[PDB]
């Protein structure tokens, strides 16, 4: 809710920034500059084999920071656009459900935490698989099915 | 109920293929092609130390594959012609039952997930013994009784 900010591009709408613990987080492969007025002047860095890019949150801005976990059990999860169900390792949607320009959608817990970071996906007939970056204790990993394509 | 297919030879069934996990598996000593144009041009691996075939599955048919287990506690278990009997570590089955050409169904939990692959049996008066291949972490092994004639 208050902890999405939209990016933009000549007016398009590509994607969104997410506040997640300490700090602030952003897929690489999407163009634009930050809508907030103190964001855009701060520094990034990046990675290309994690493809994402990250910055310290300034002192101010704290108190709008999401909590967040590492446990990934298996059950039922939601997102803006309905619900999606992780076993055996995968996250599926139905077919159909999501279209480009959203990559930088949250994952959501029960209880309001922050699991996931969802950037493309693989399509087939009756559901759709996800590839997300996730994280684990000390580190974070890059999660590919086959053939995925970004949105 | 849908992941079944039948392979077929002048007209006549001989036995069965099956979809579990990301594999497609078919008893060696079955003989023939598969009915589905699409599975049939596939390249497949041969091993004769377990009588199984394998090859992947492709992109737009992963829906219809099912879910698997390796856990096998002491209980019944199910599968299309009746109840199966589980205990001493070996599968037992009501004499009468099950006739030549009907290798590659599989076994059914009460969850639905597959566990095993039939492929012949043993002769005996009262209940009859299965020959199976089942799997384990990492590796997957045949089960043969003594006395047991293909199927």
């Amino acid at each position: 809710n208050d902890c999405i900010f939209e990016v933009k591009h000549e007016g398009k709408v590509m994607g969104y920034a997410c506040l997640v613990g300490d700090k602030v987080m952003k897929p690489a492969h999407v163009k634009g500059t930050i809508d907030n007025a103190d964001l855009a002047k701060l520094a990034f860095k990046r990675s290309s084999k994690y493809d994402l890019e990250c910055a310290q949150i300034p002192v101010h801005m704290k108190s709008d920071a999401s909590k967040f976990t590492h446990e990934k059990p298996e059950g039922y999860y939601n997102w803006h656009h309905g619900a999606v169900q992780y076993s055996g390792g995968r996250f599926t949607i139905p077919t159909g459900a999501g279209k480009p320009g959203d990559s930088g959608r949250p994952i959501f817990d029960n209880k309001g935490r922050v699991v996931a970071i969802v950037l493309g996906g693989a399509n087939e007939g009756a559901r759709t698989a996800l590839s997300v970056v996730t994280w684990n204790k000390d580190i974070v990993t890059k999660i590919t099915p086959e053939g995925a394509e970004e949105w």
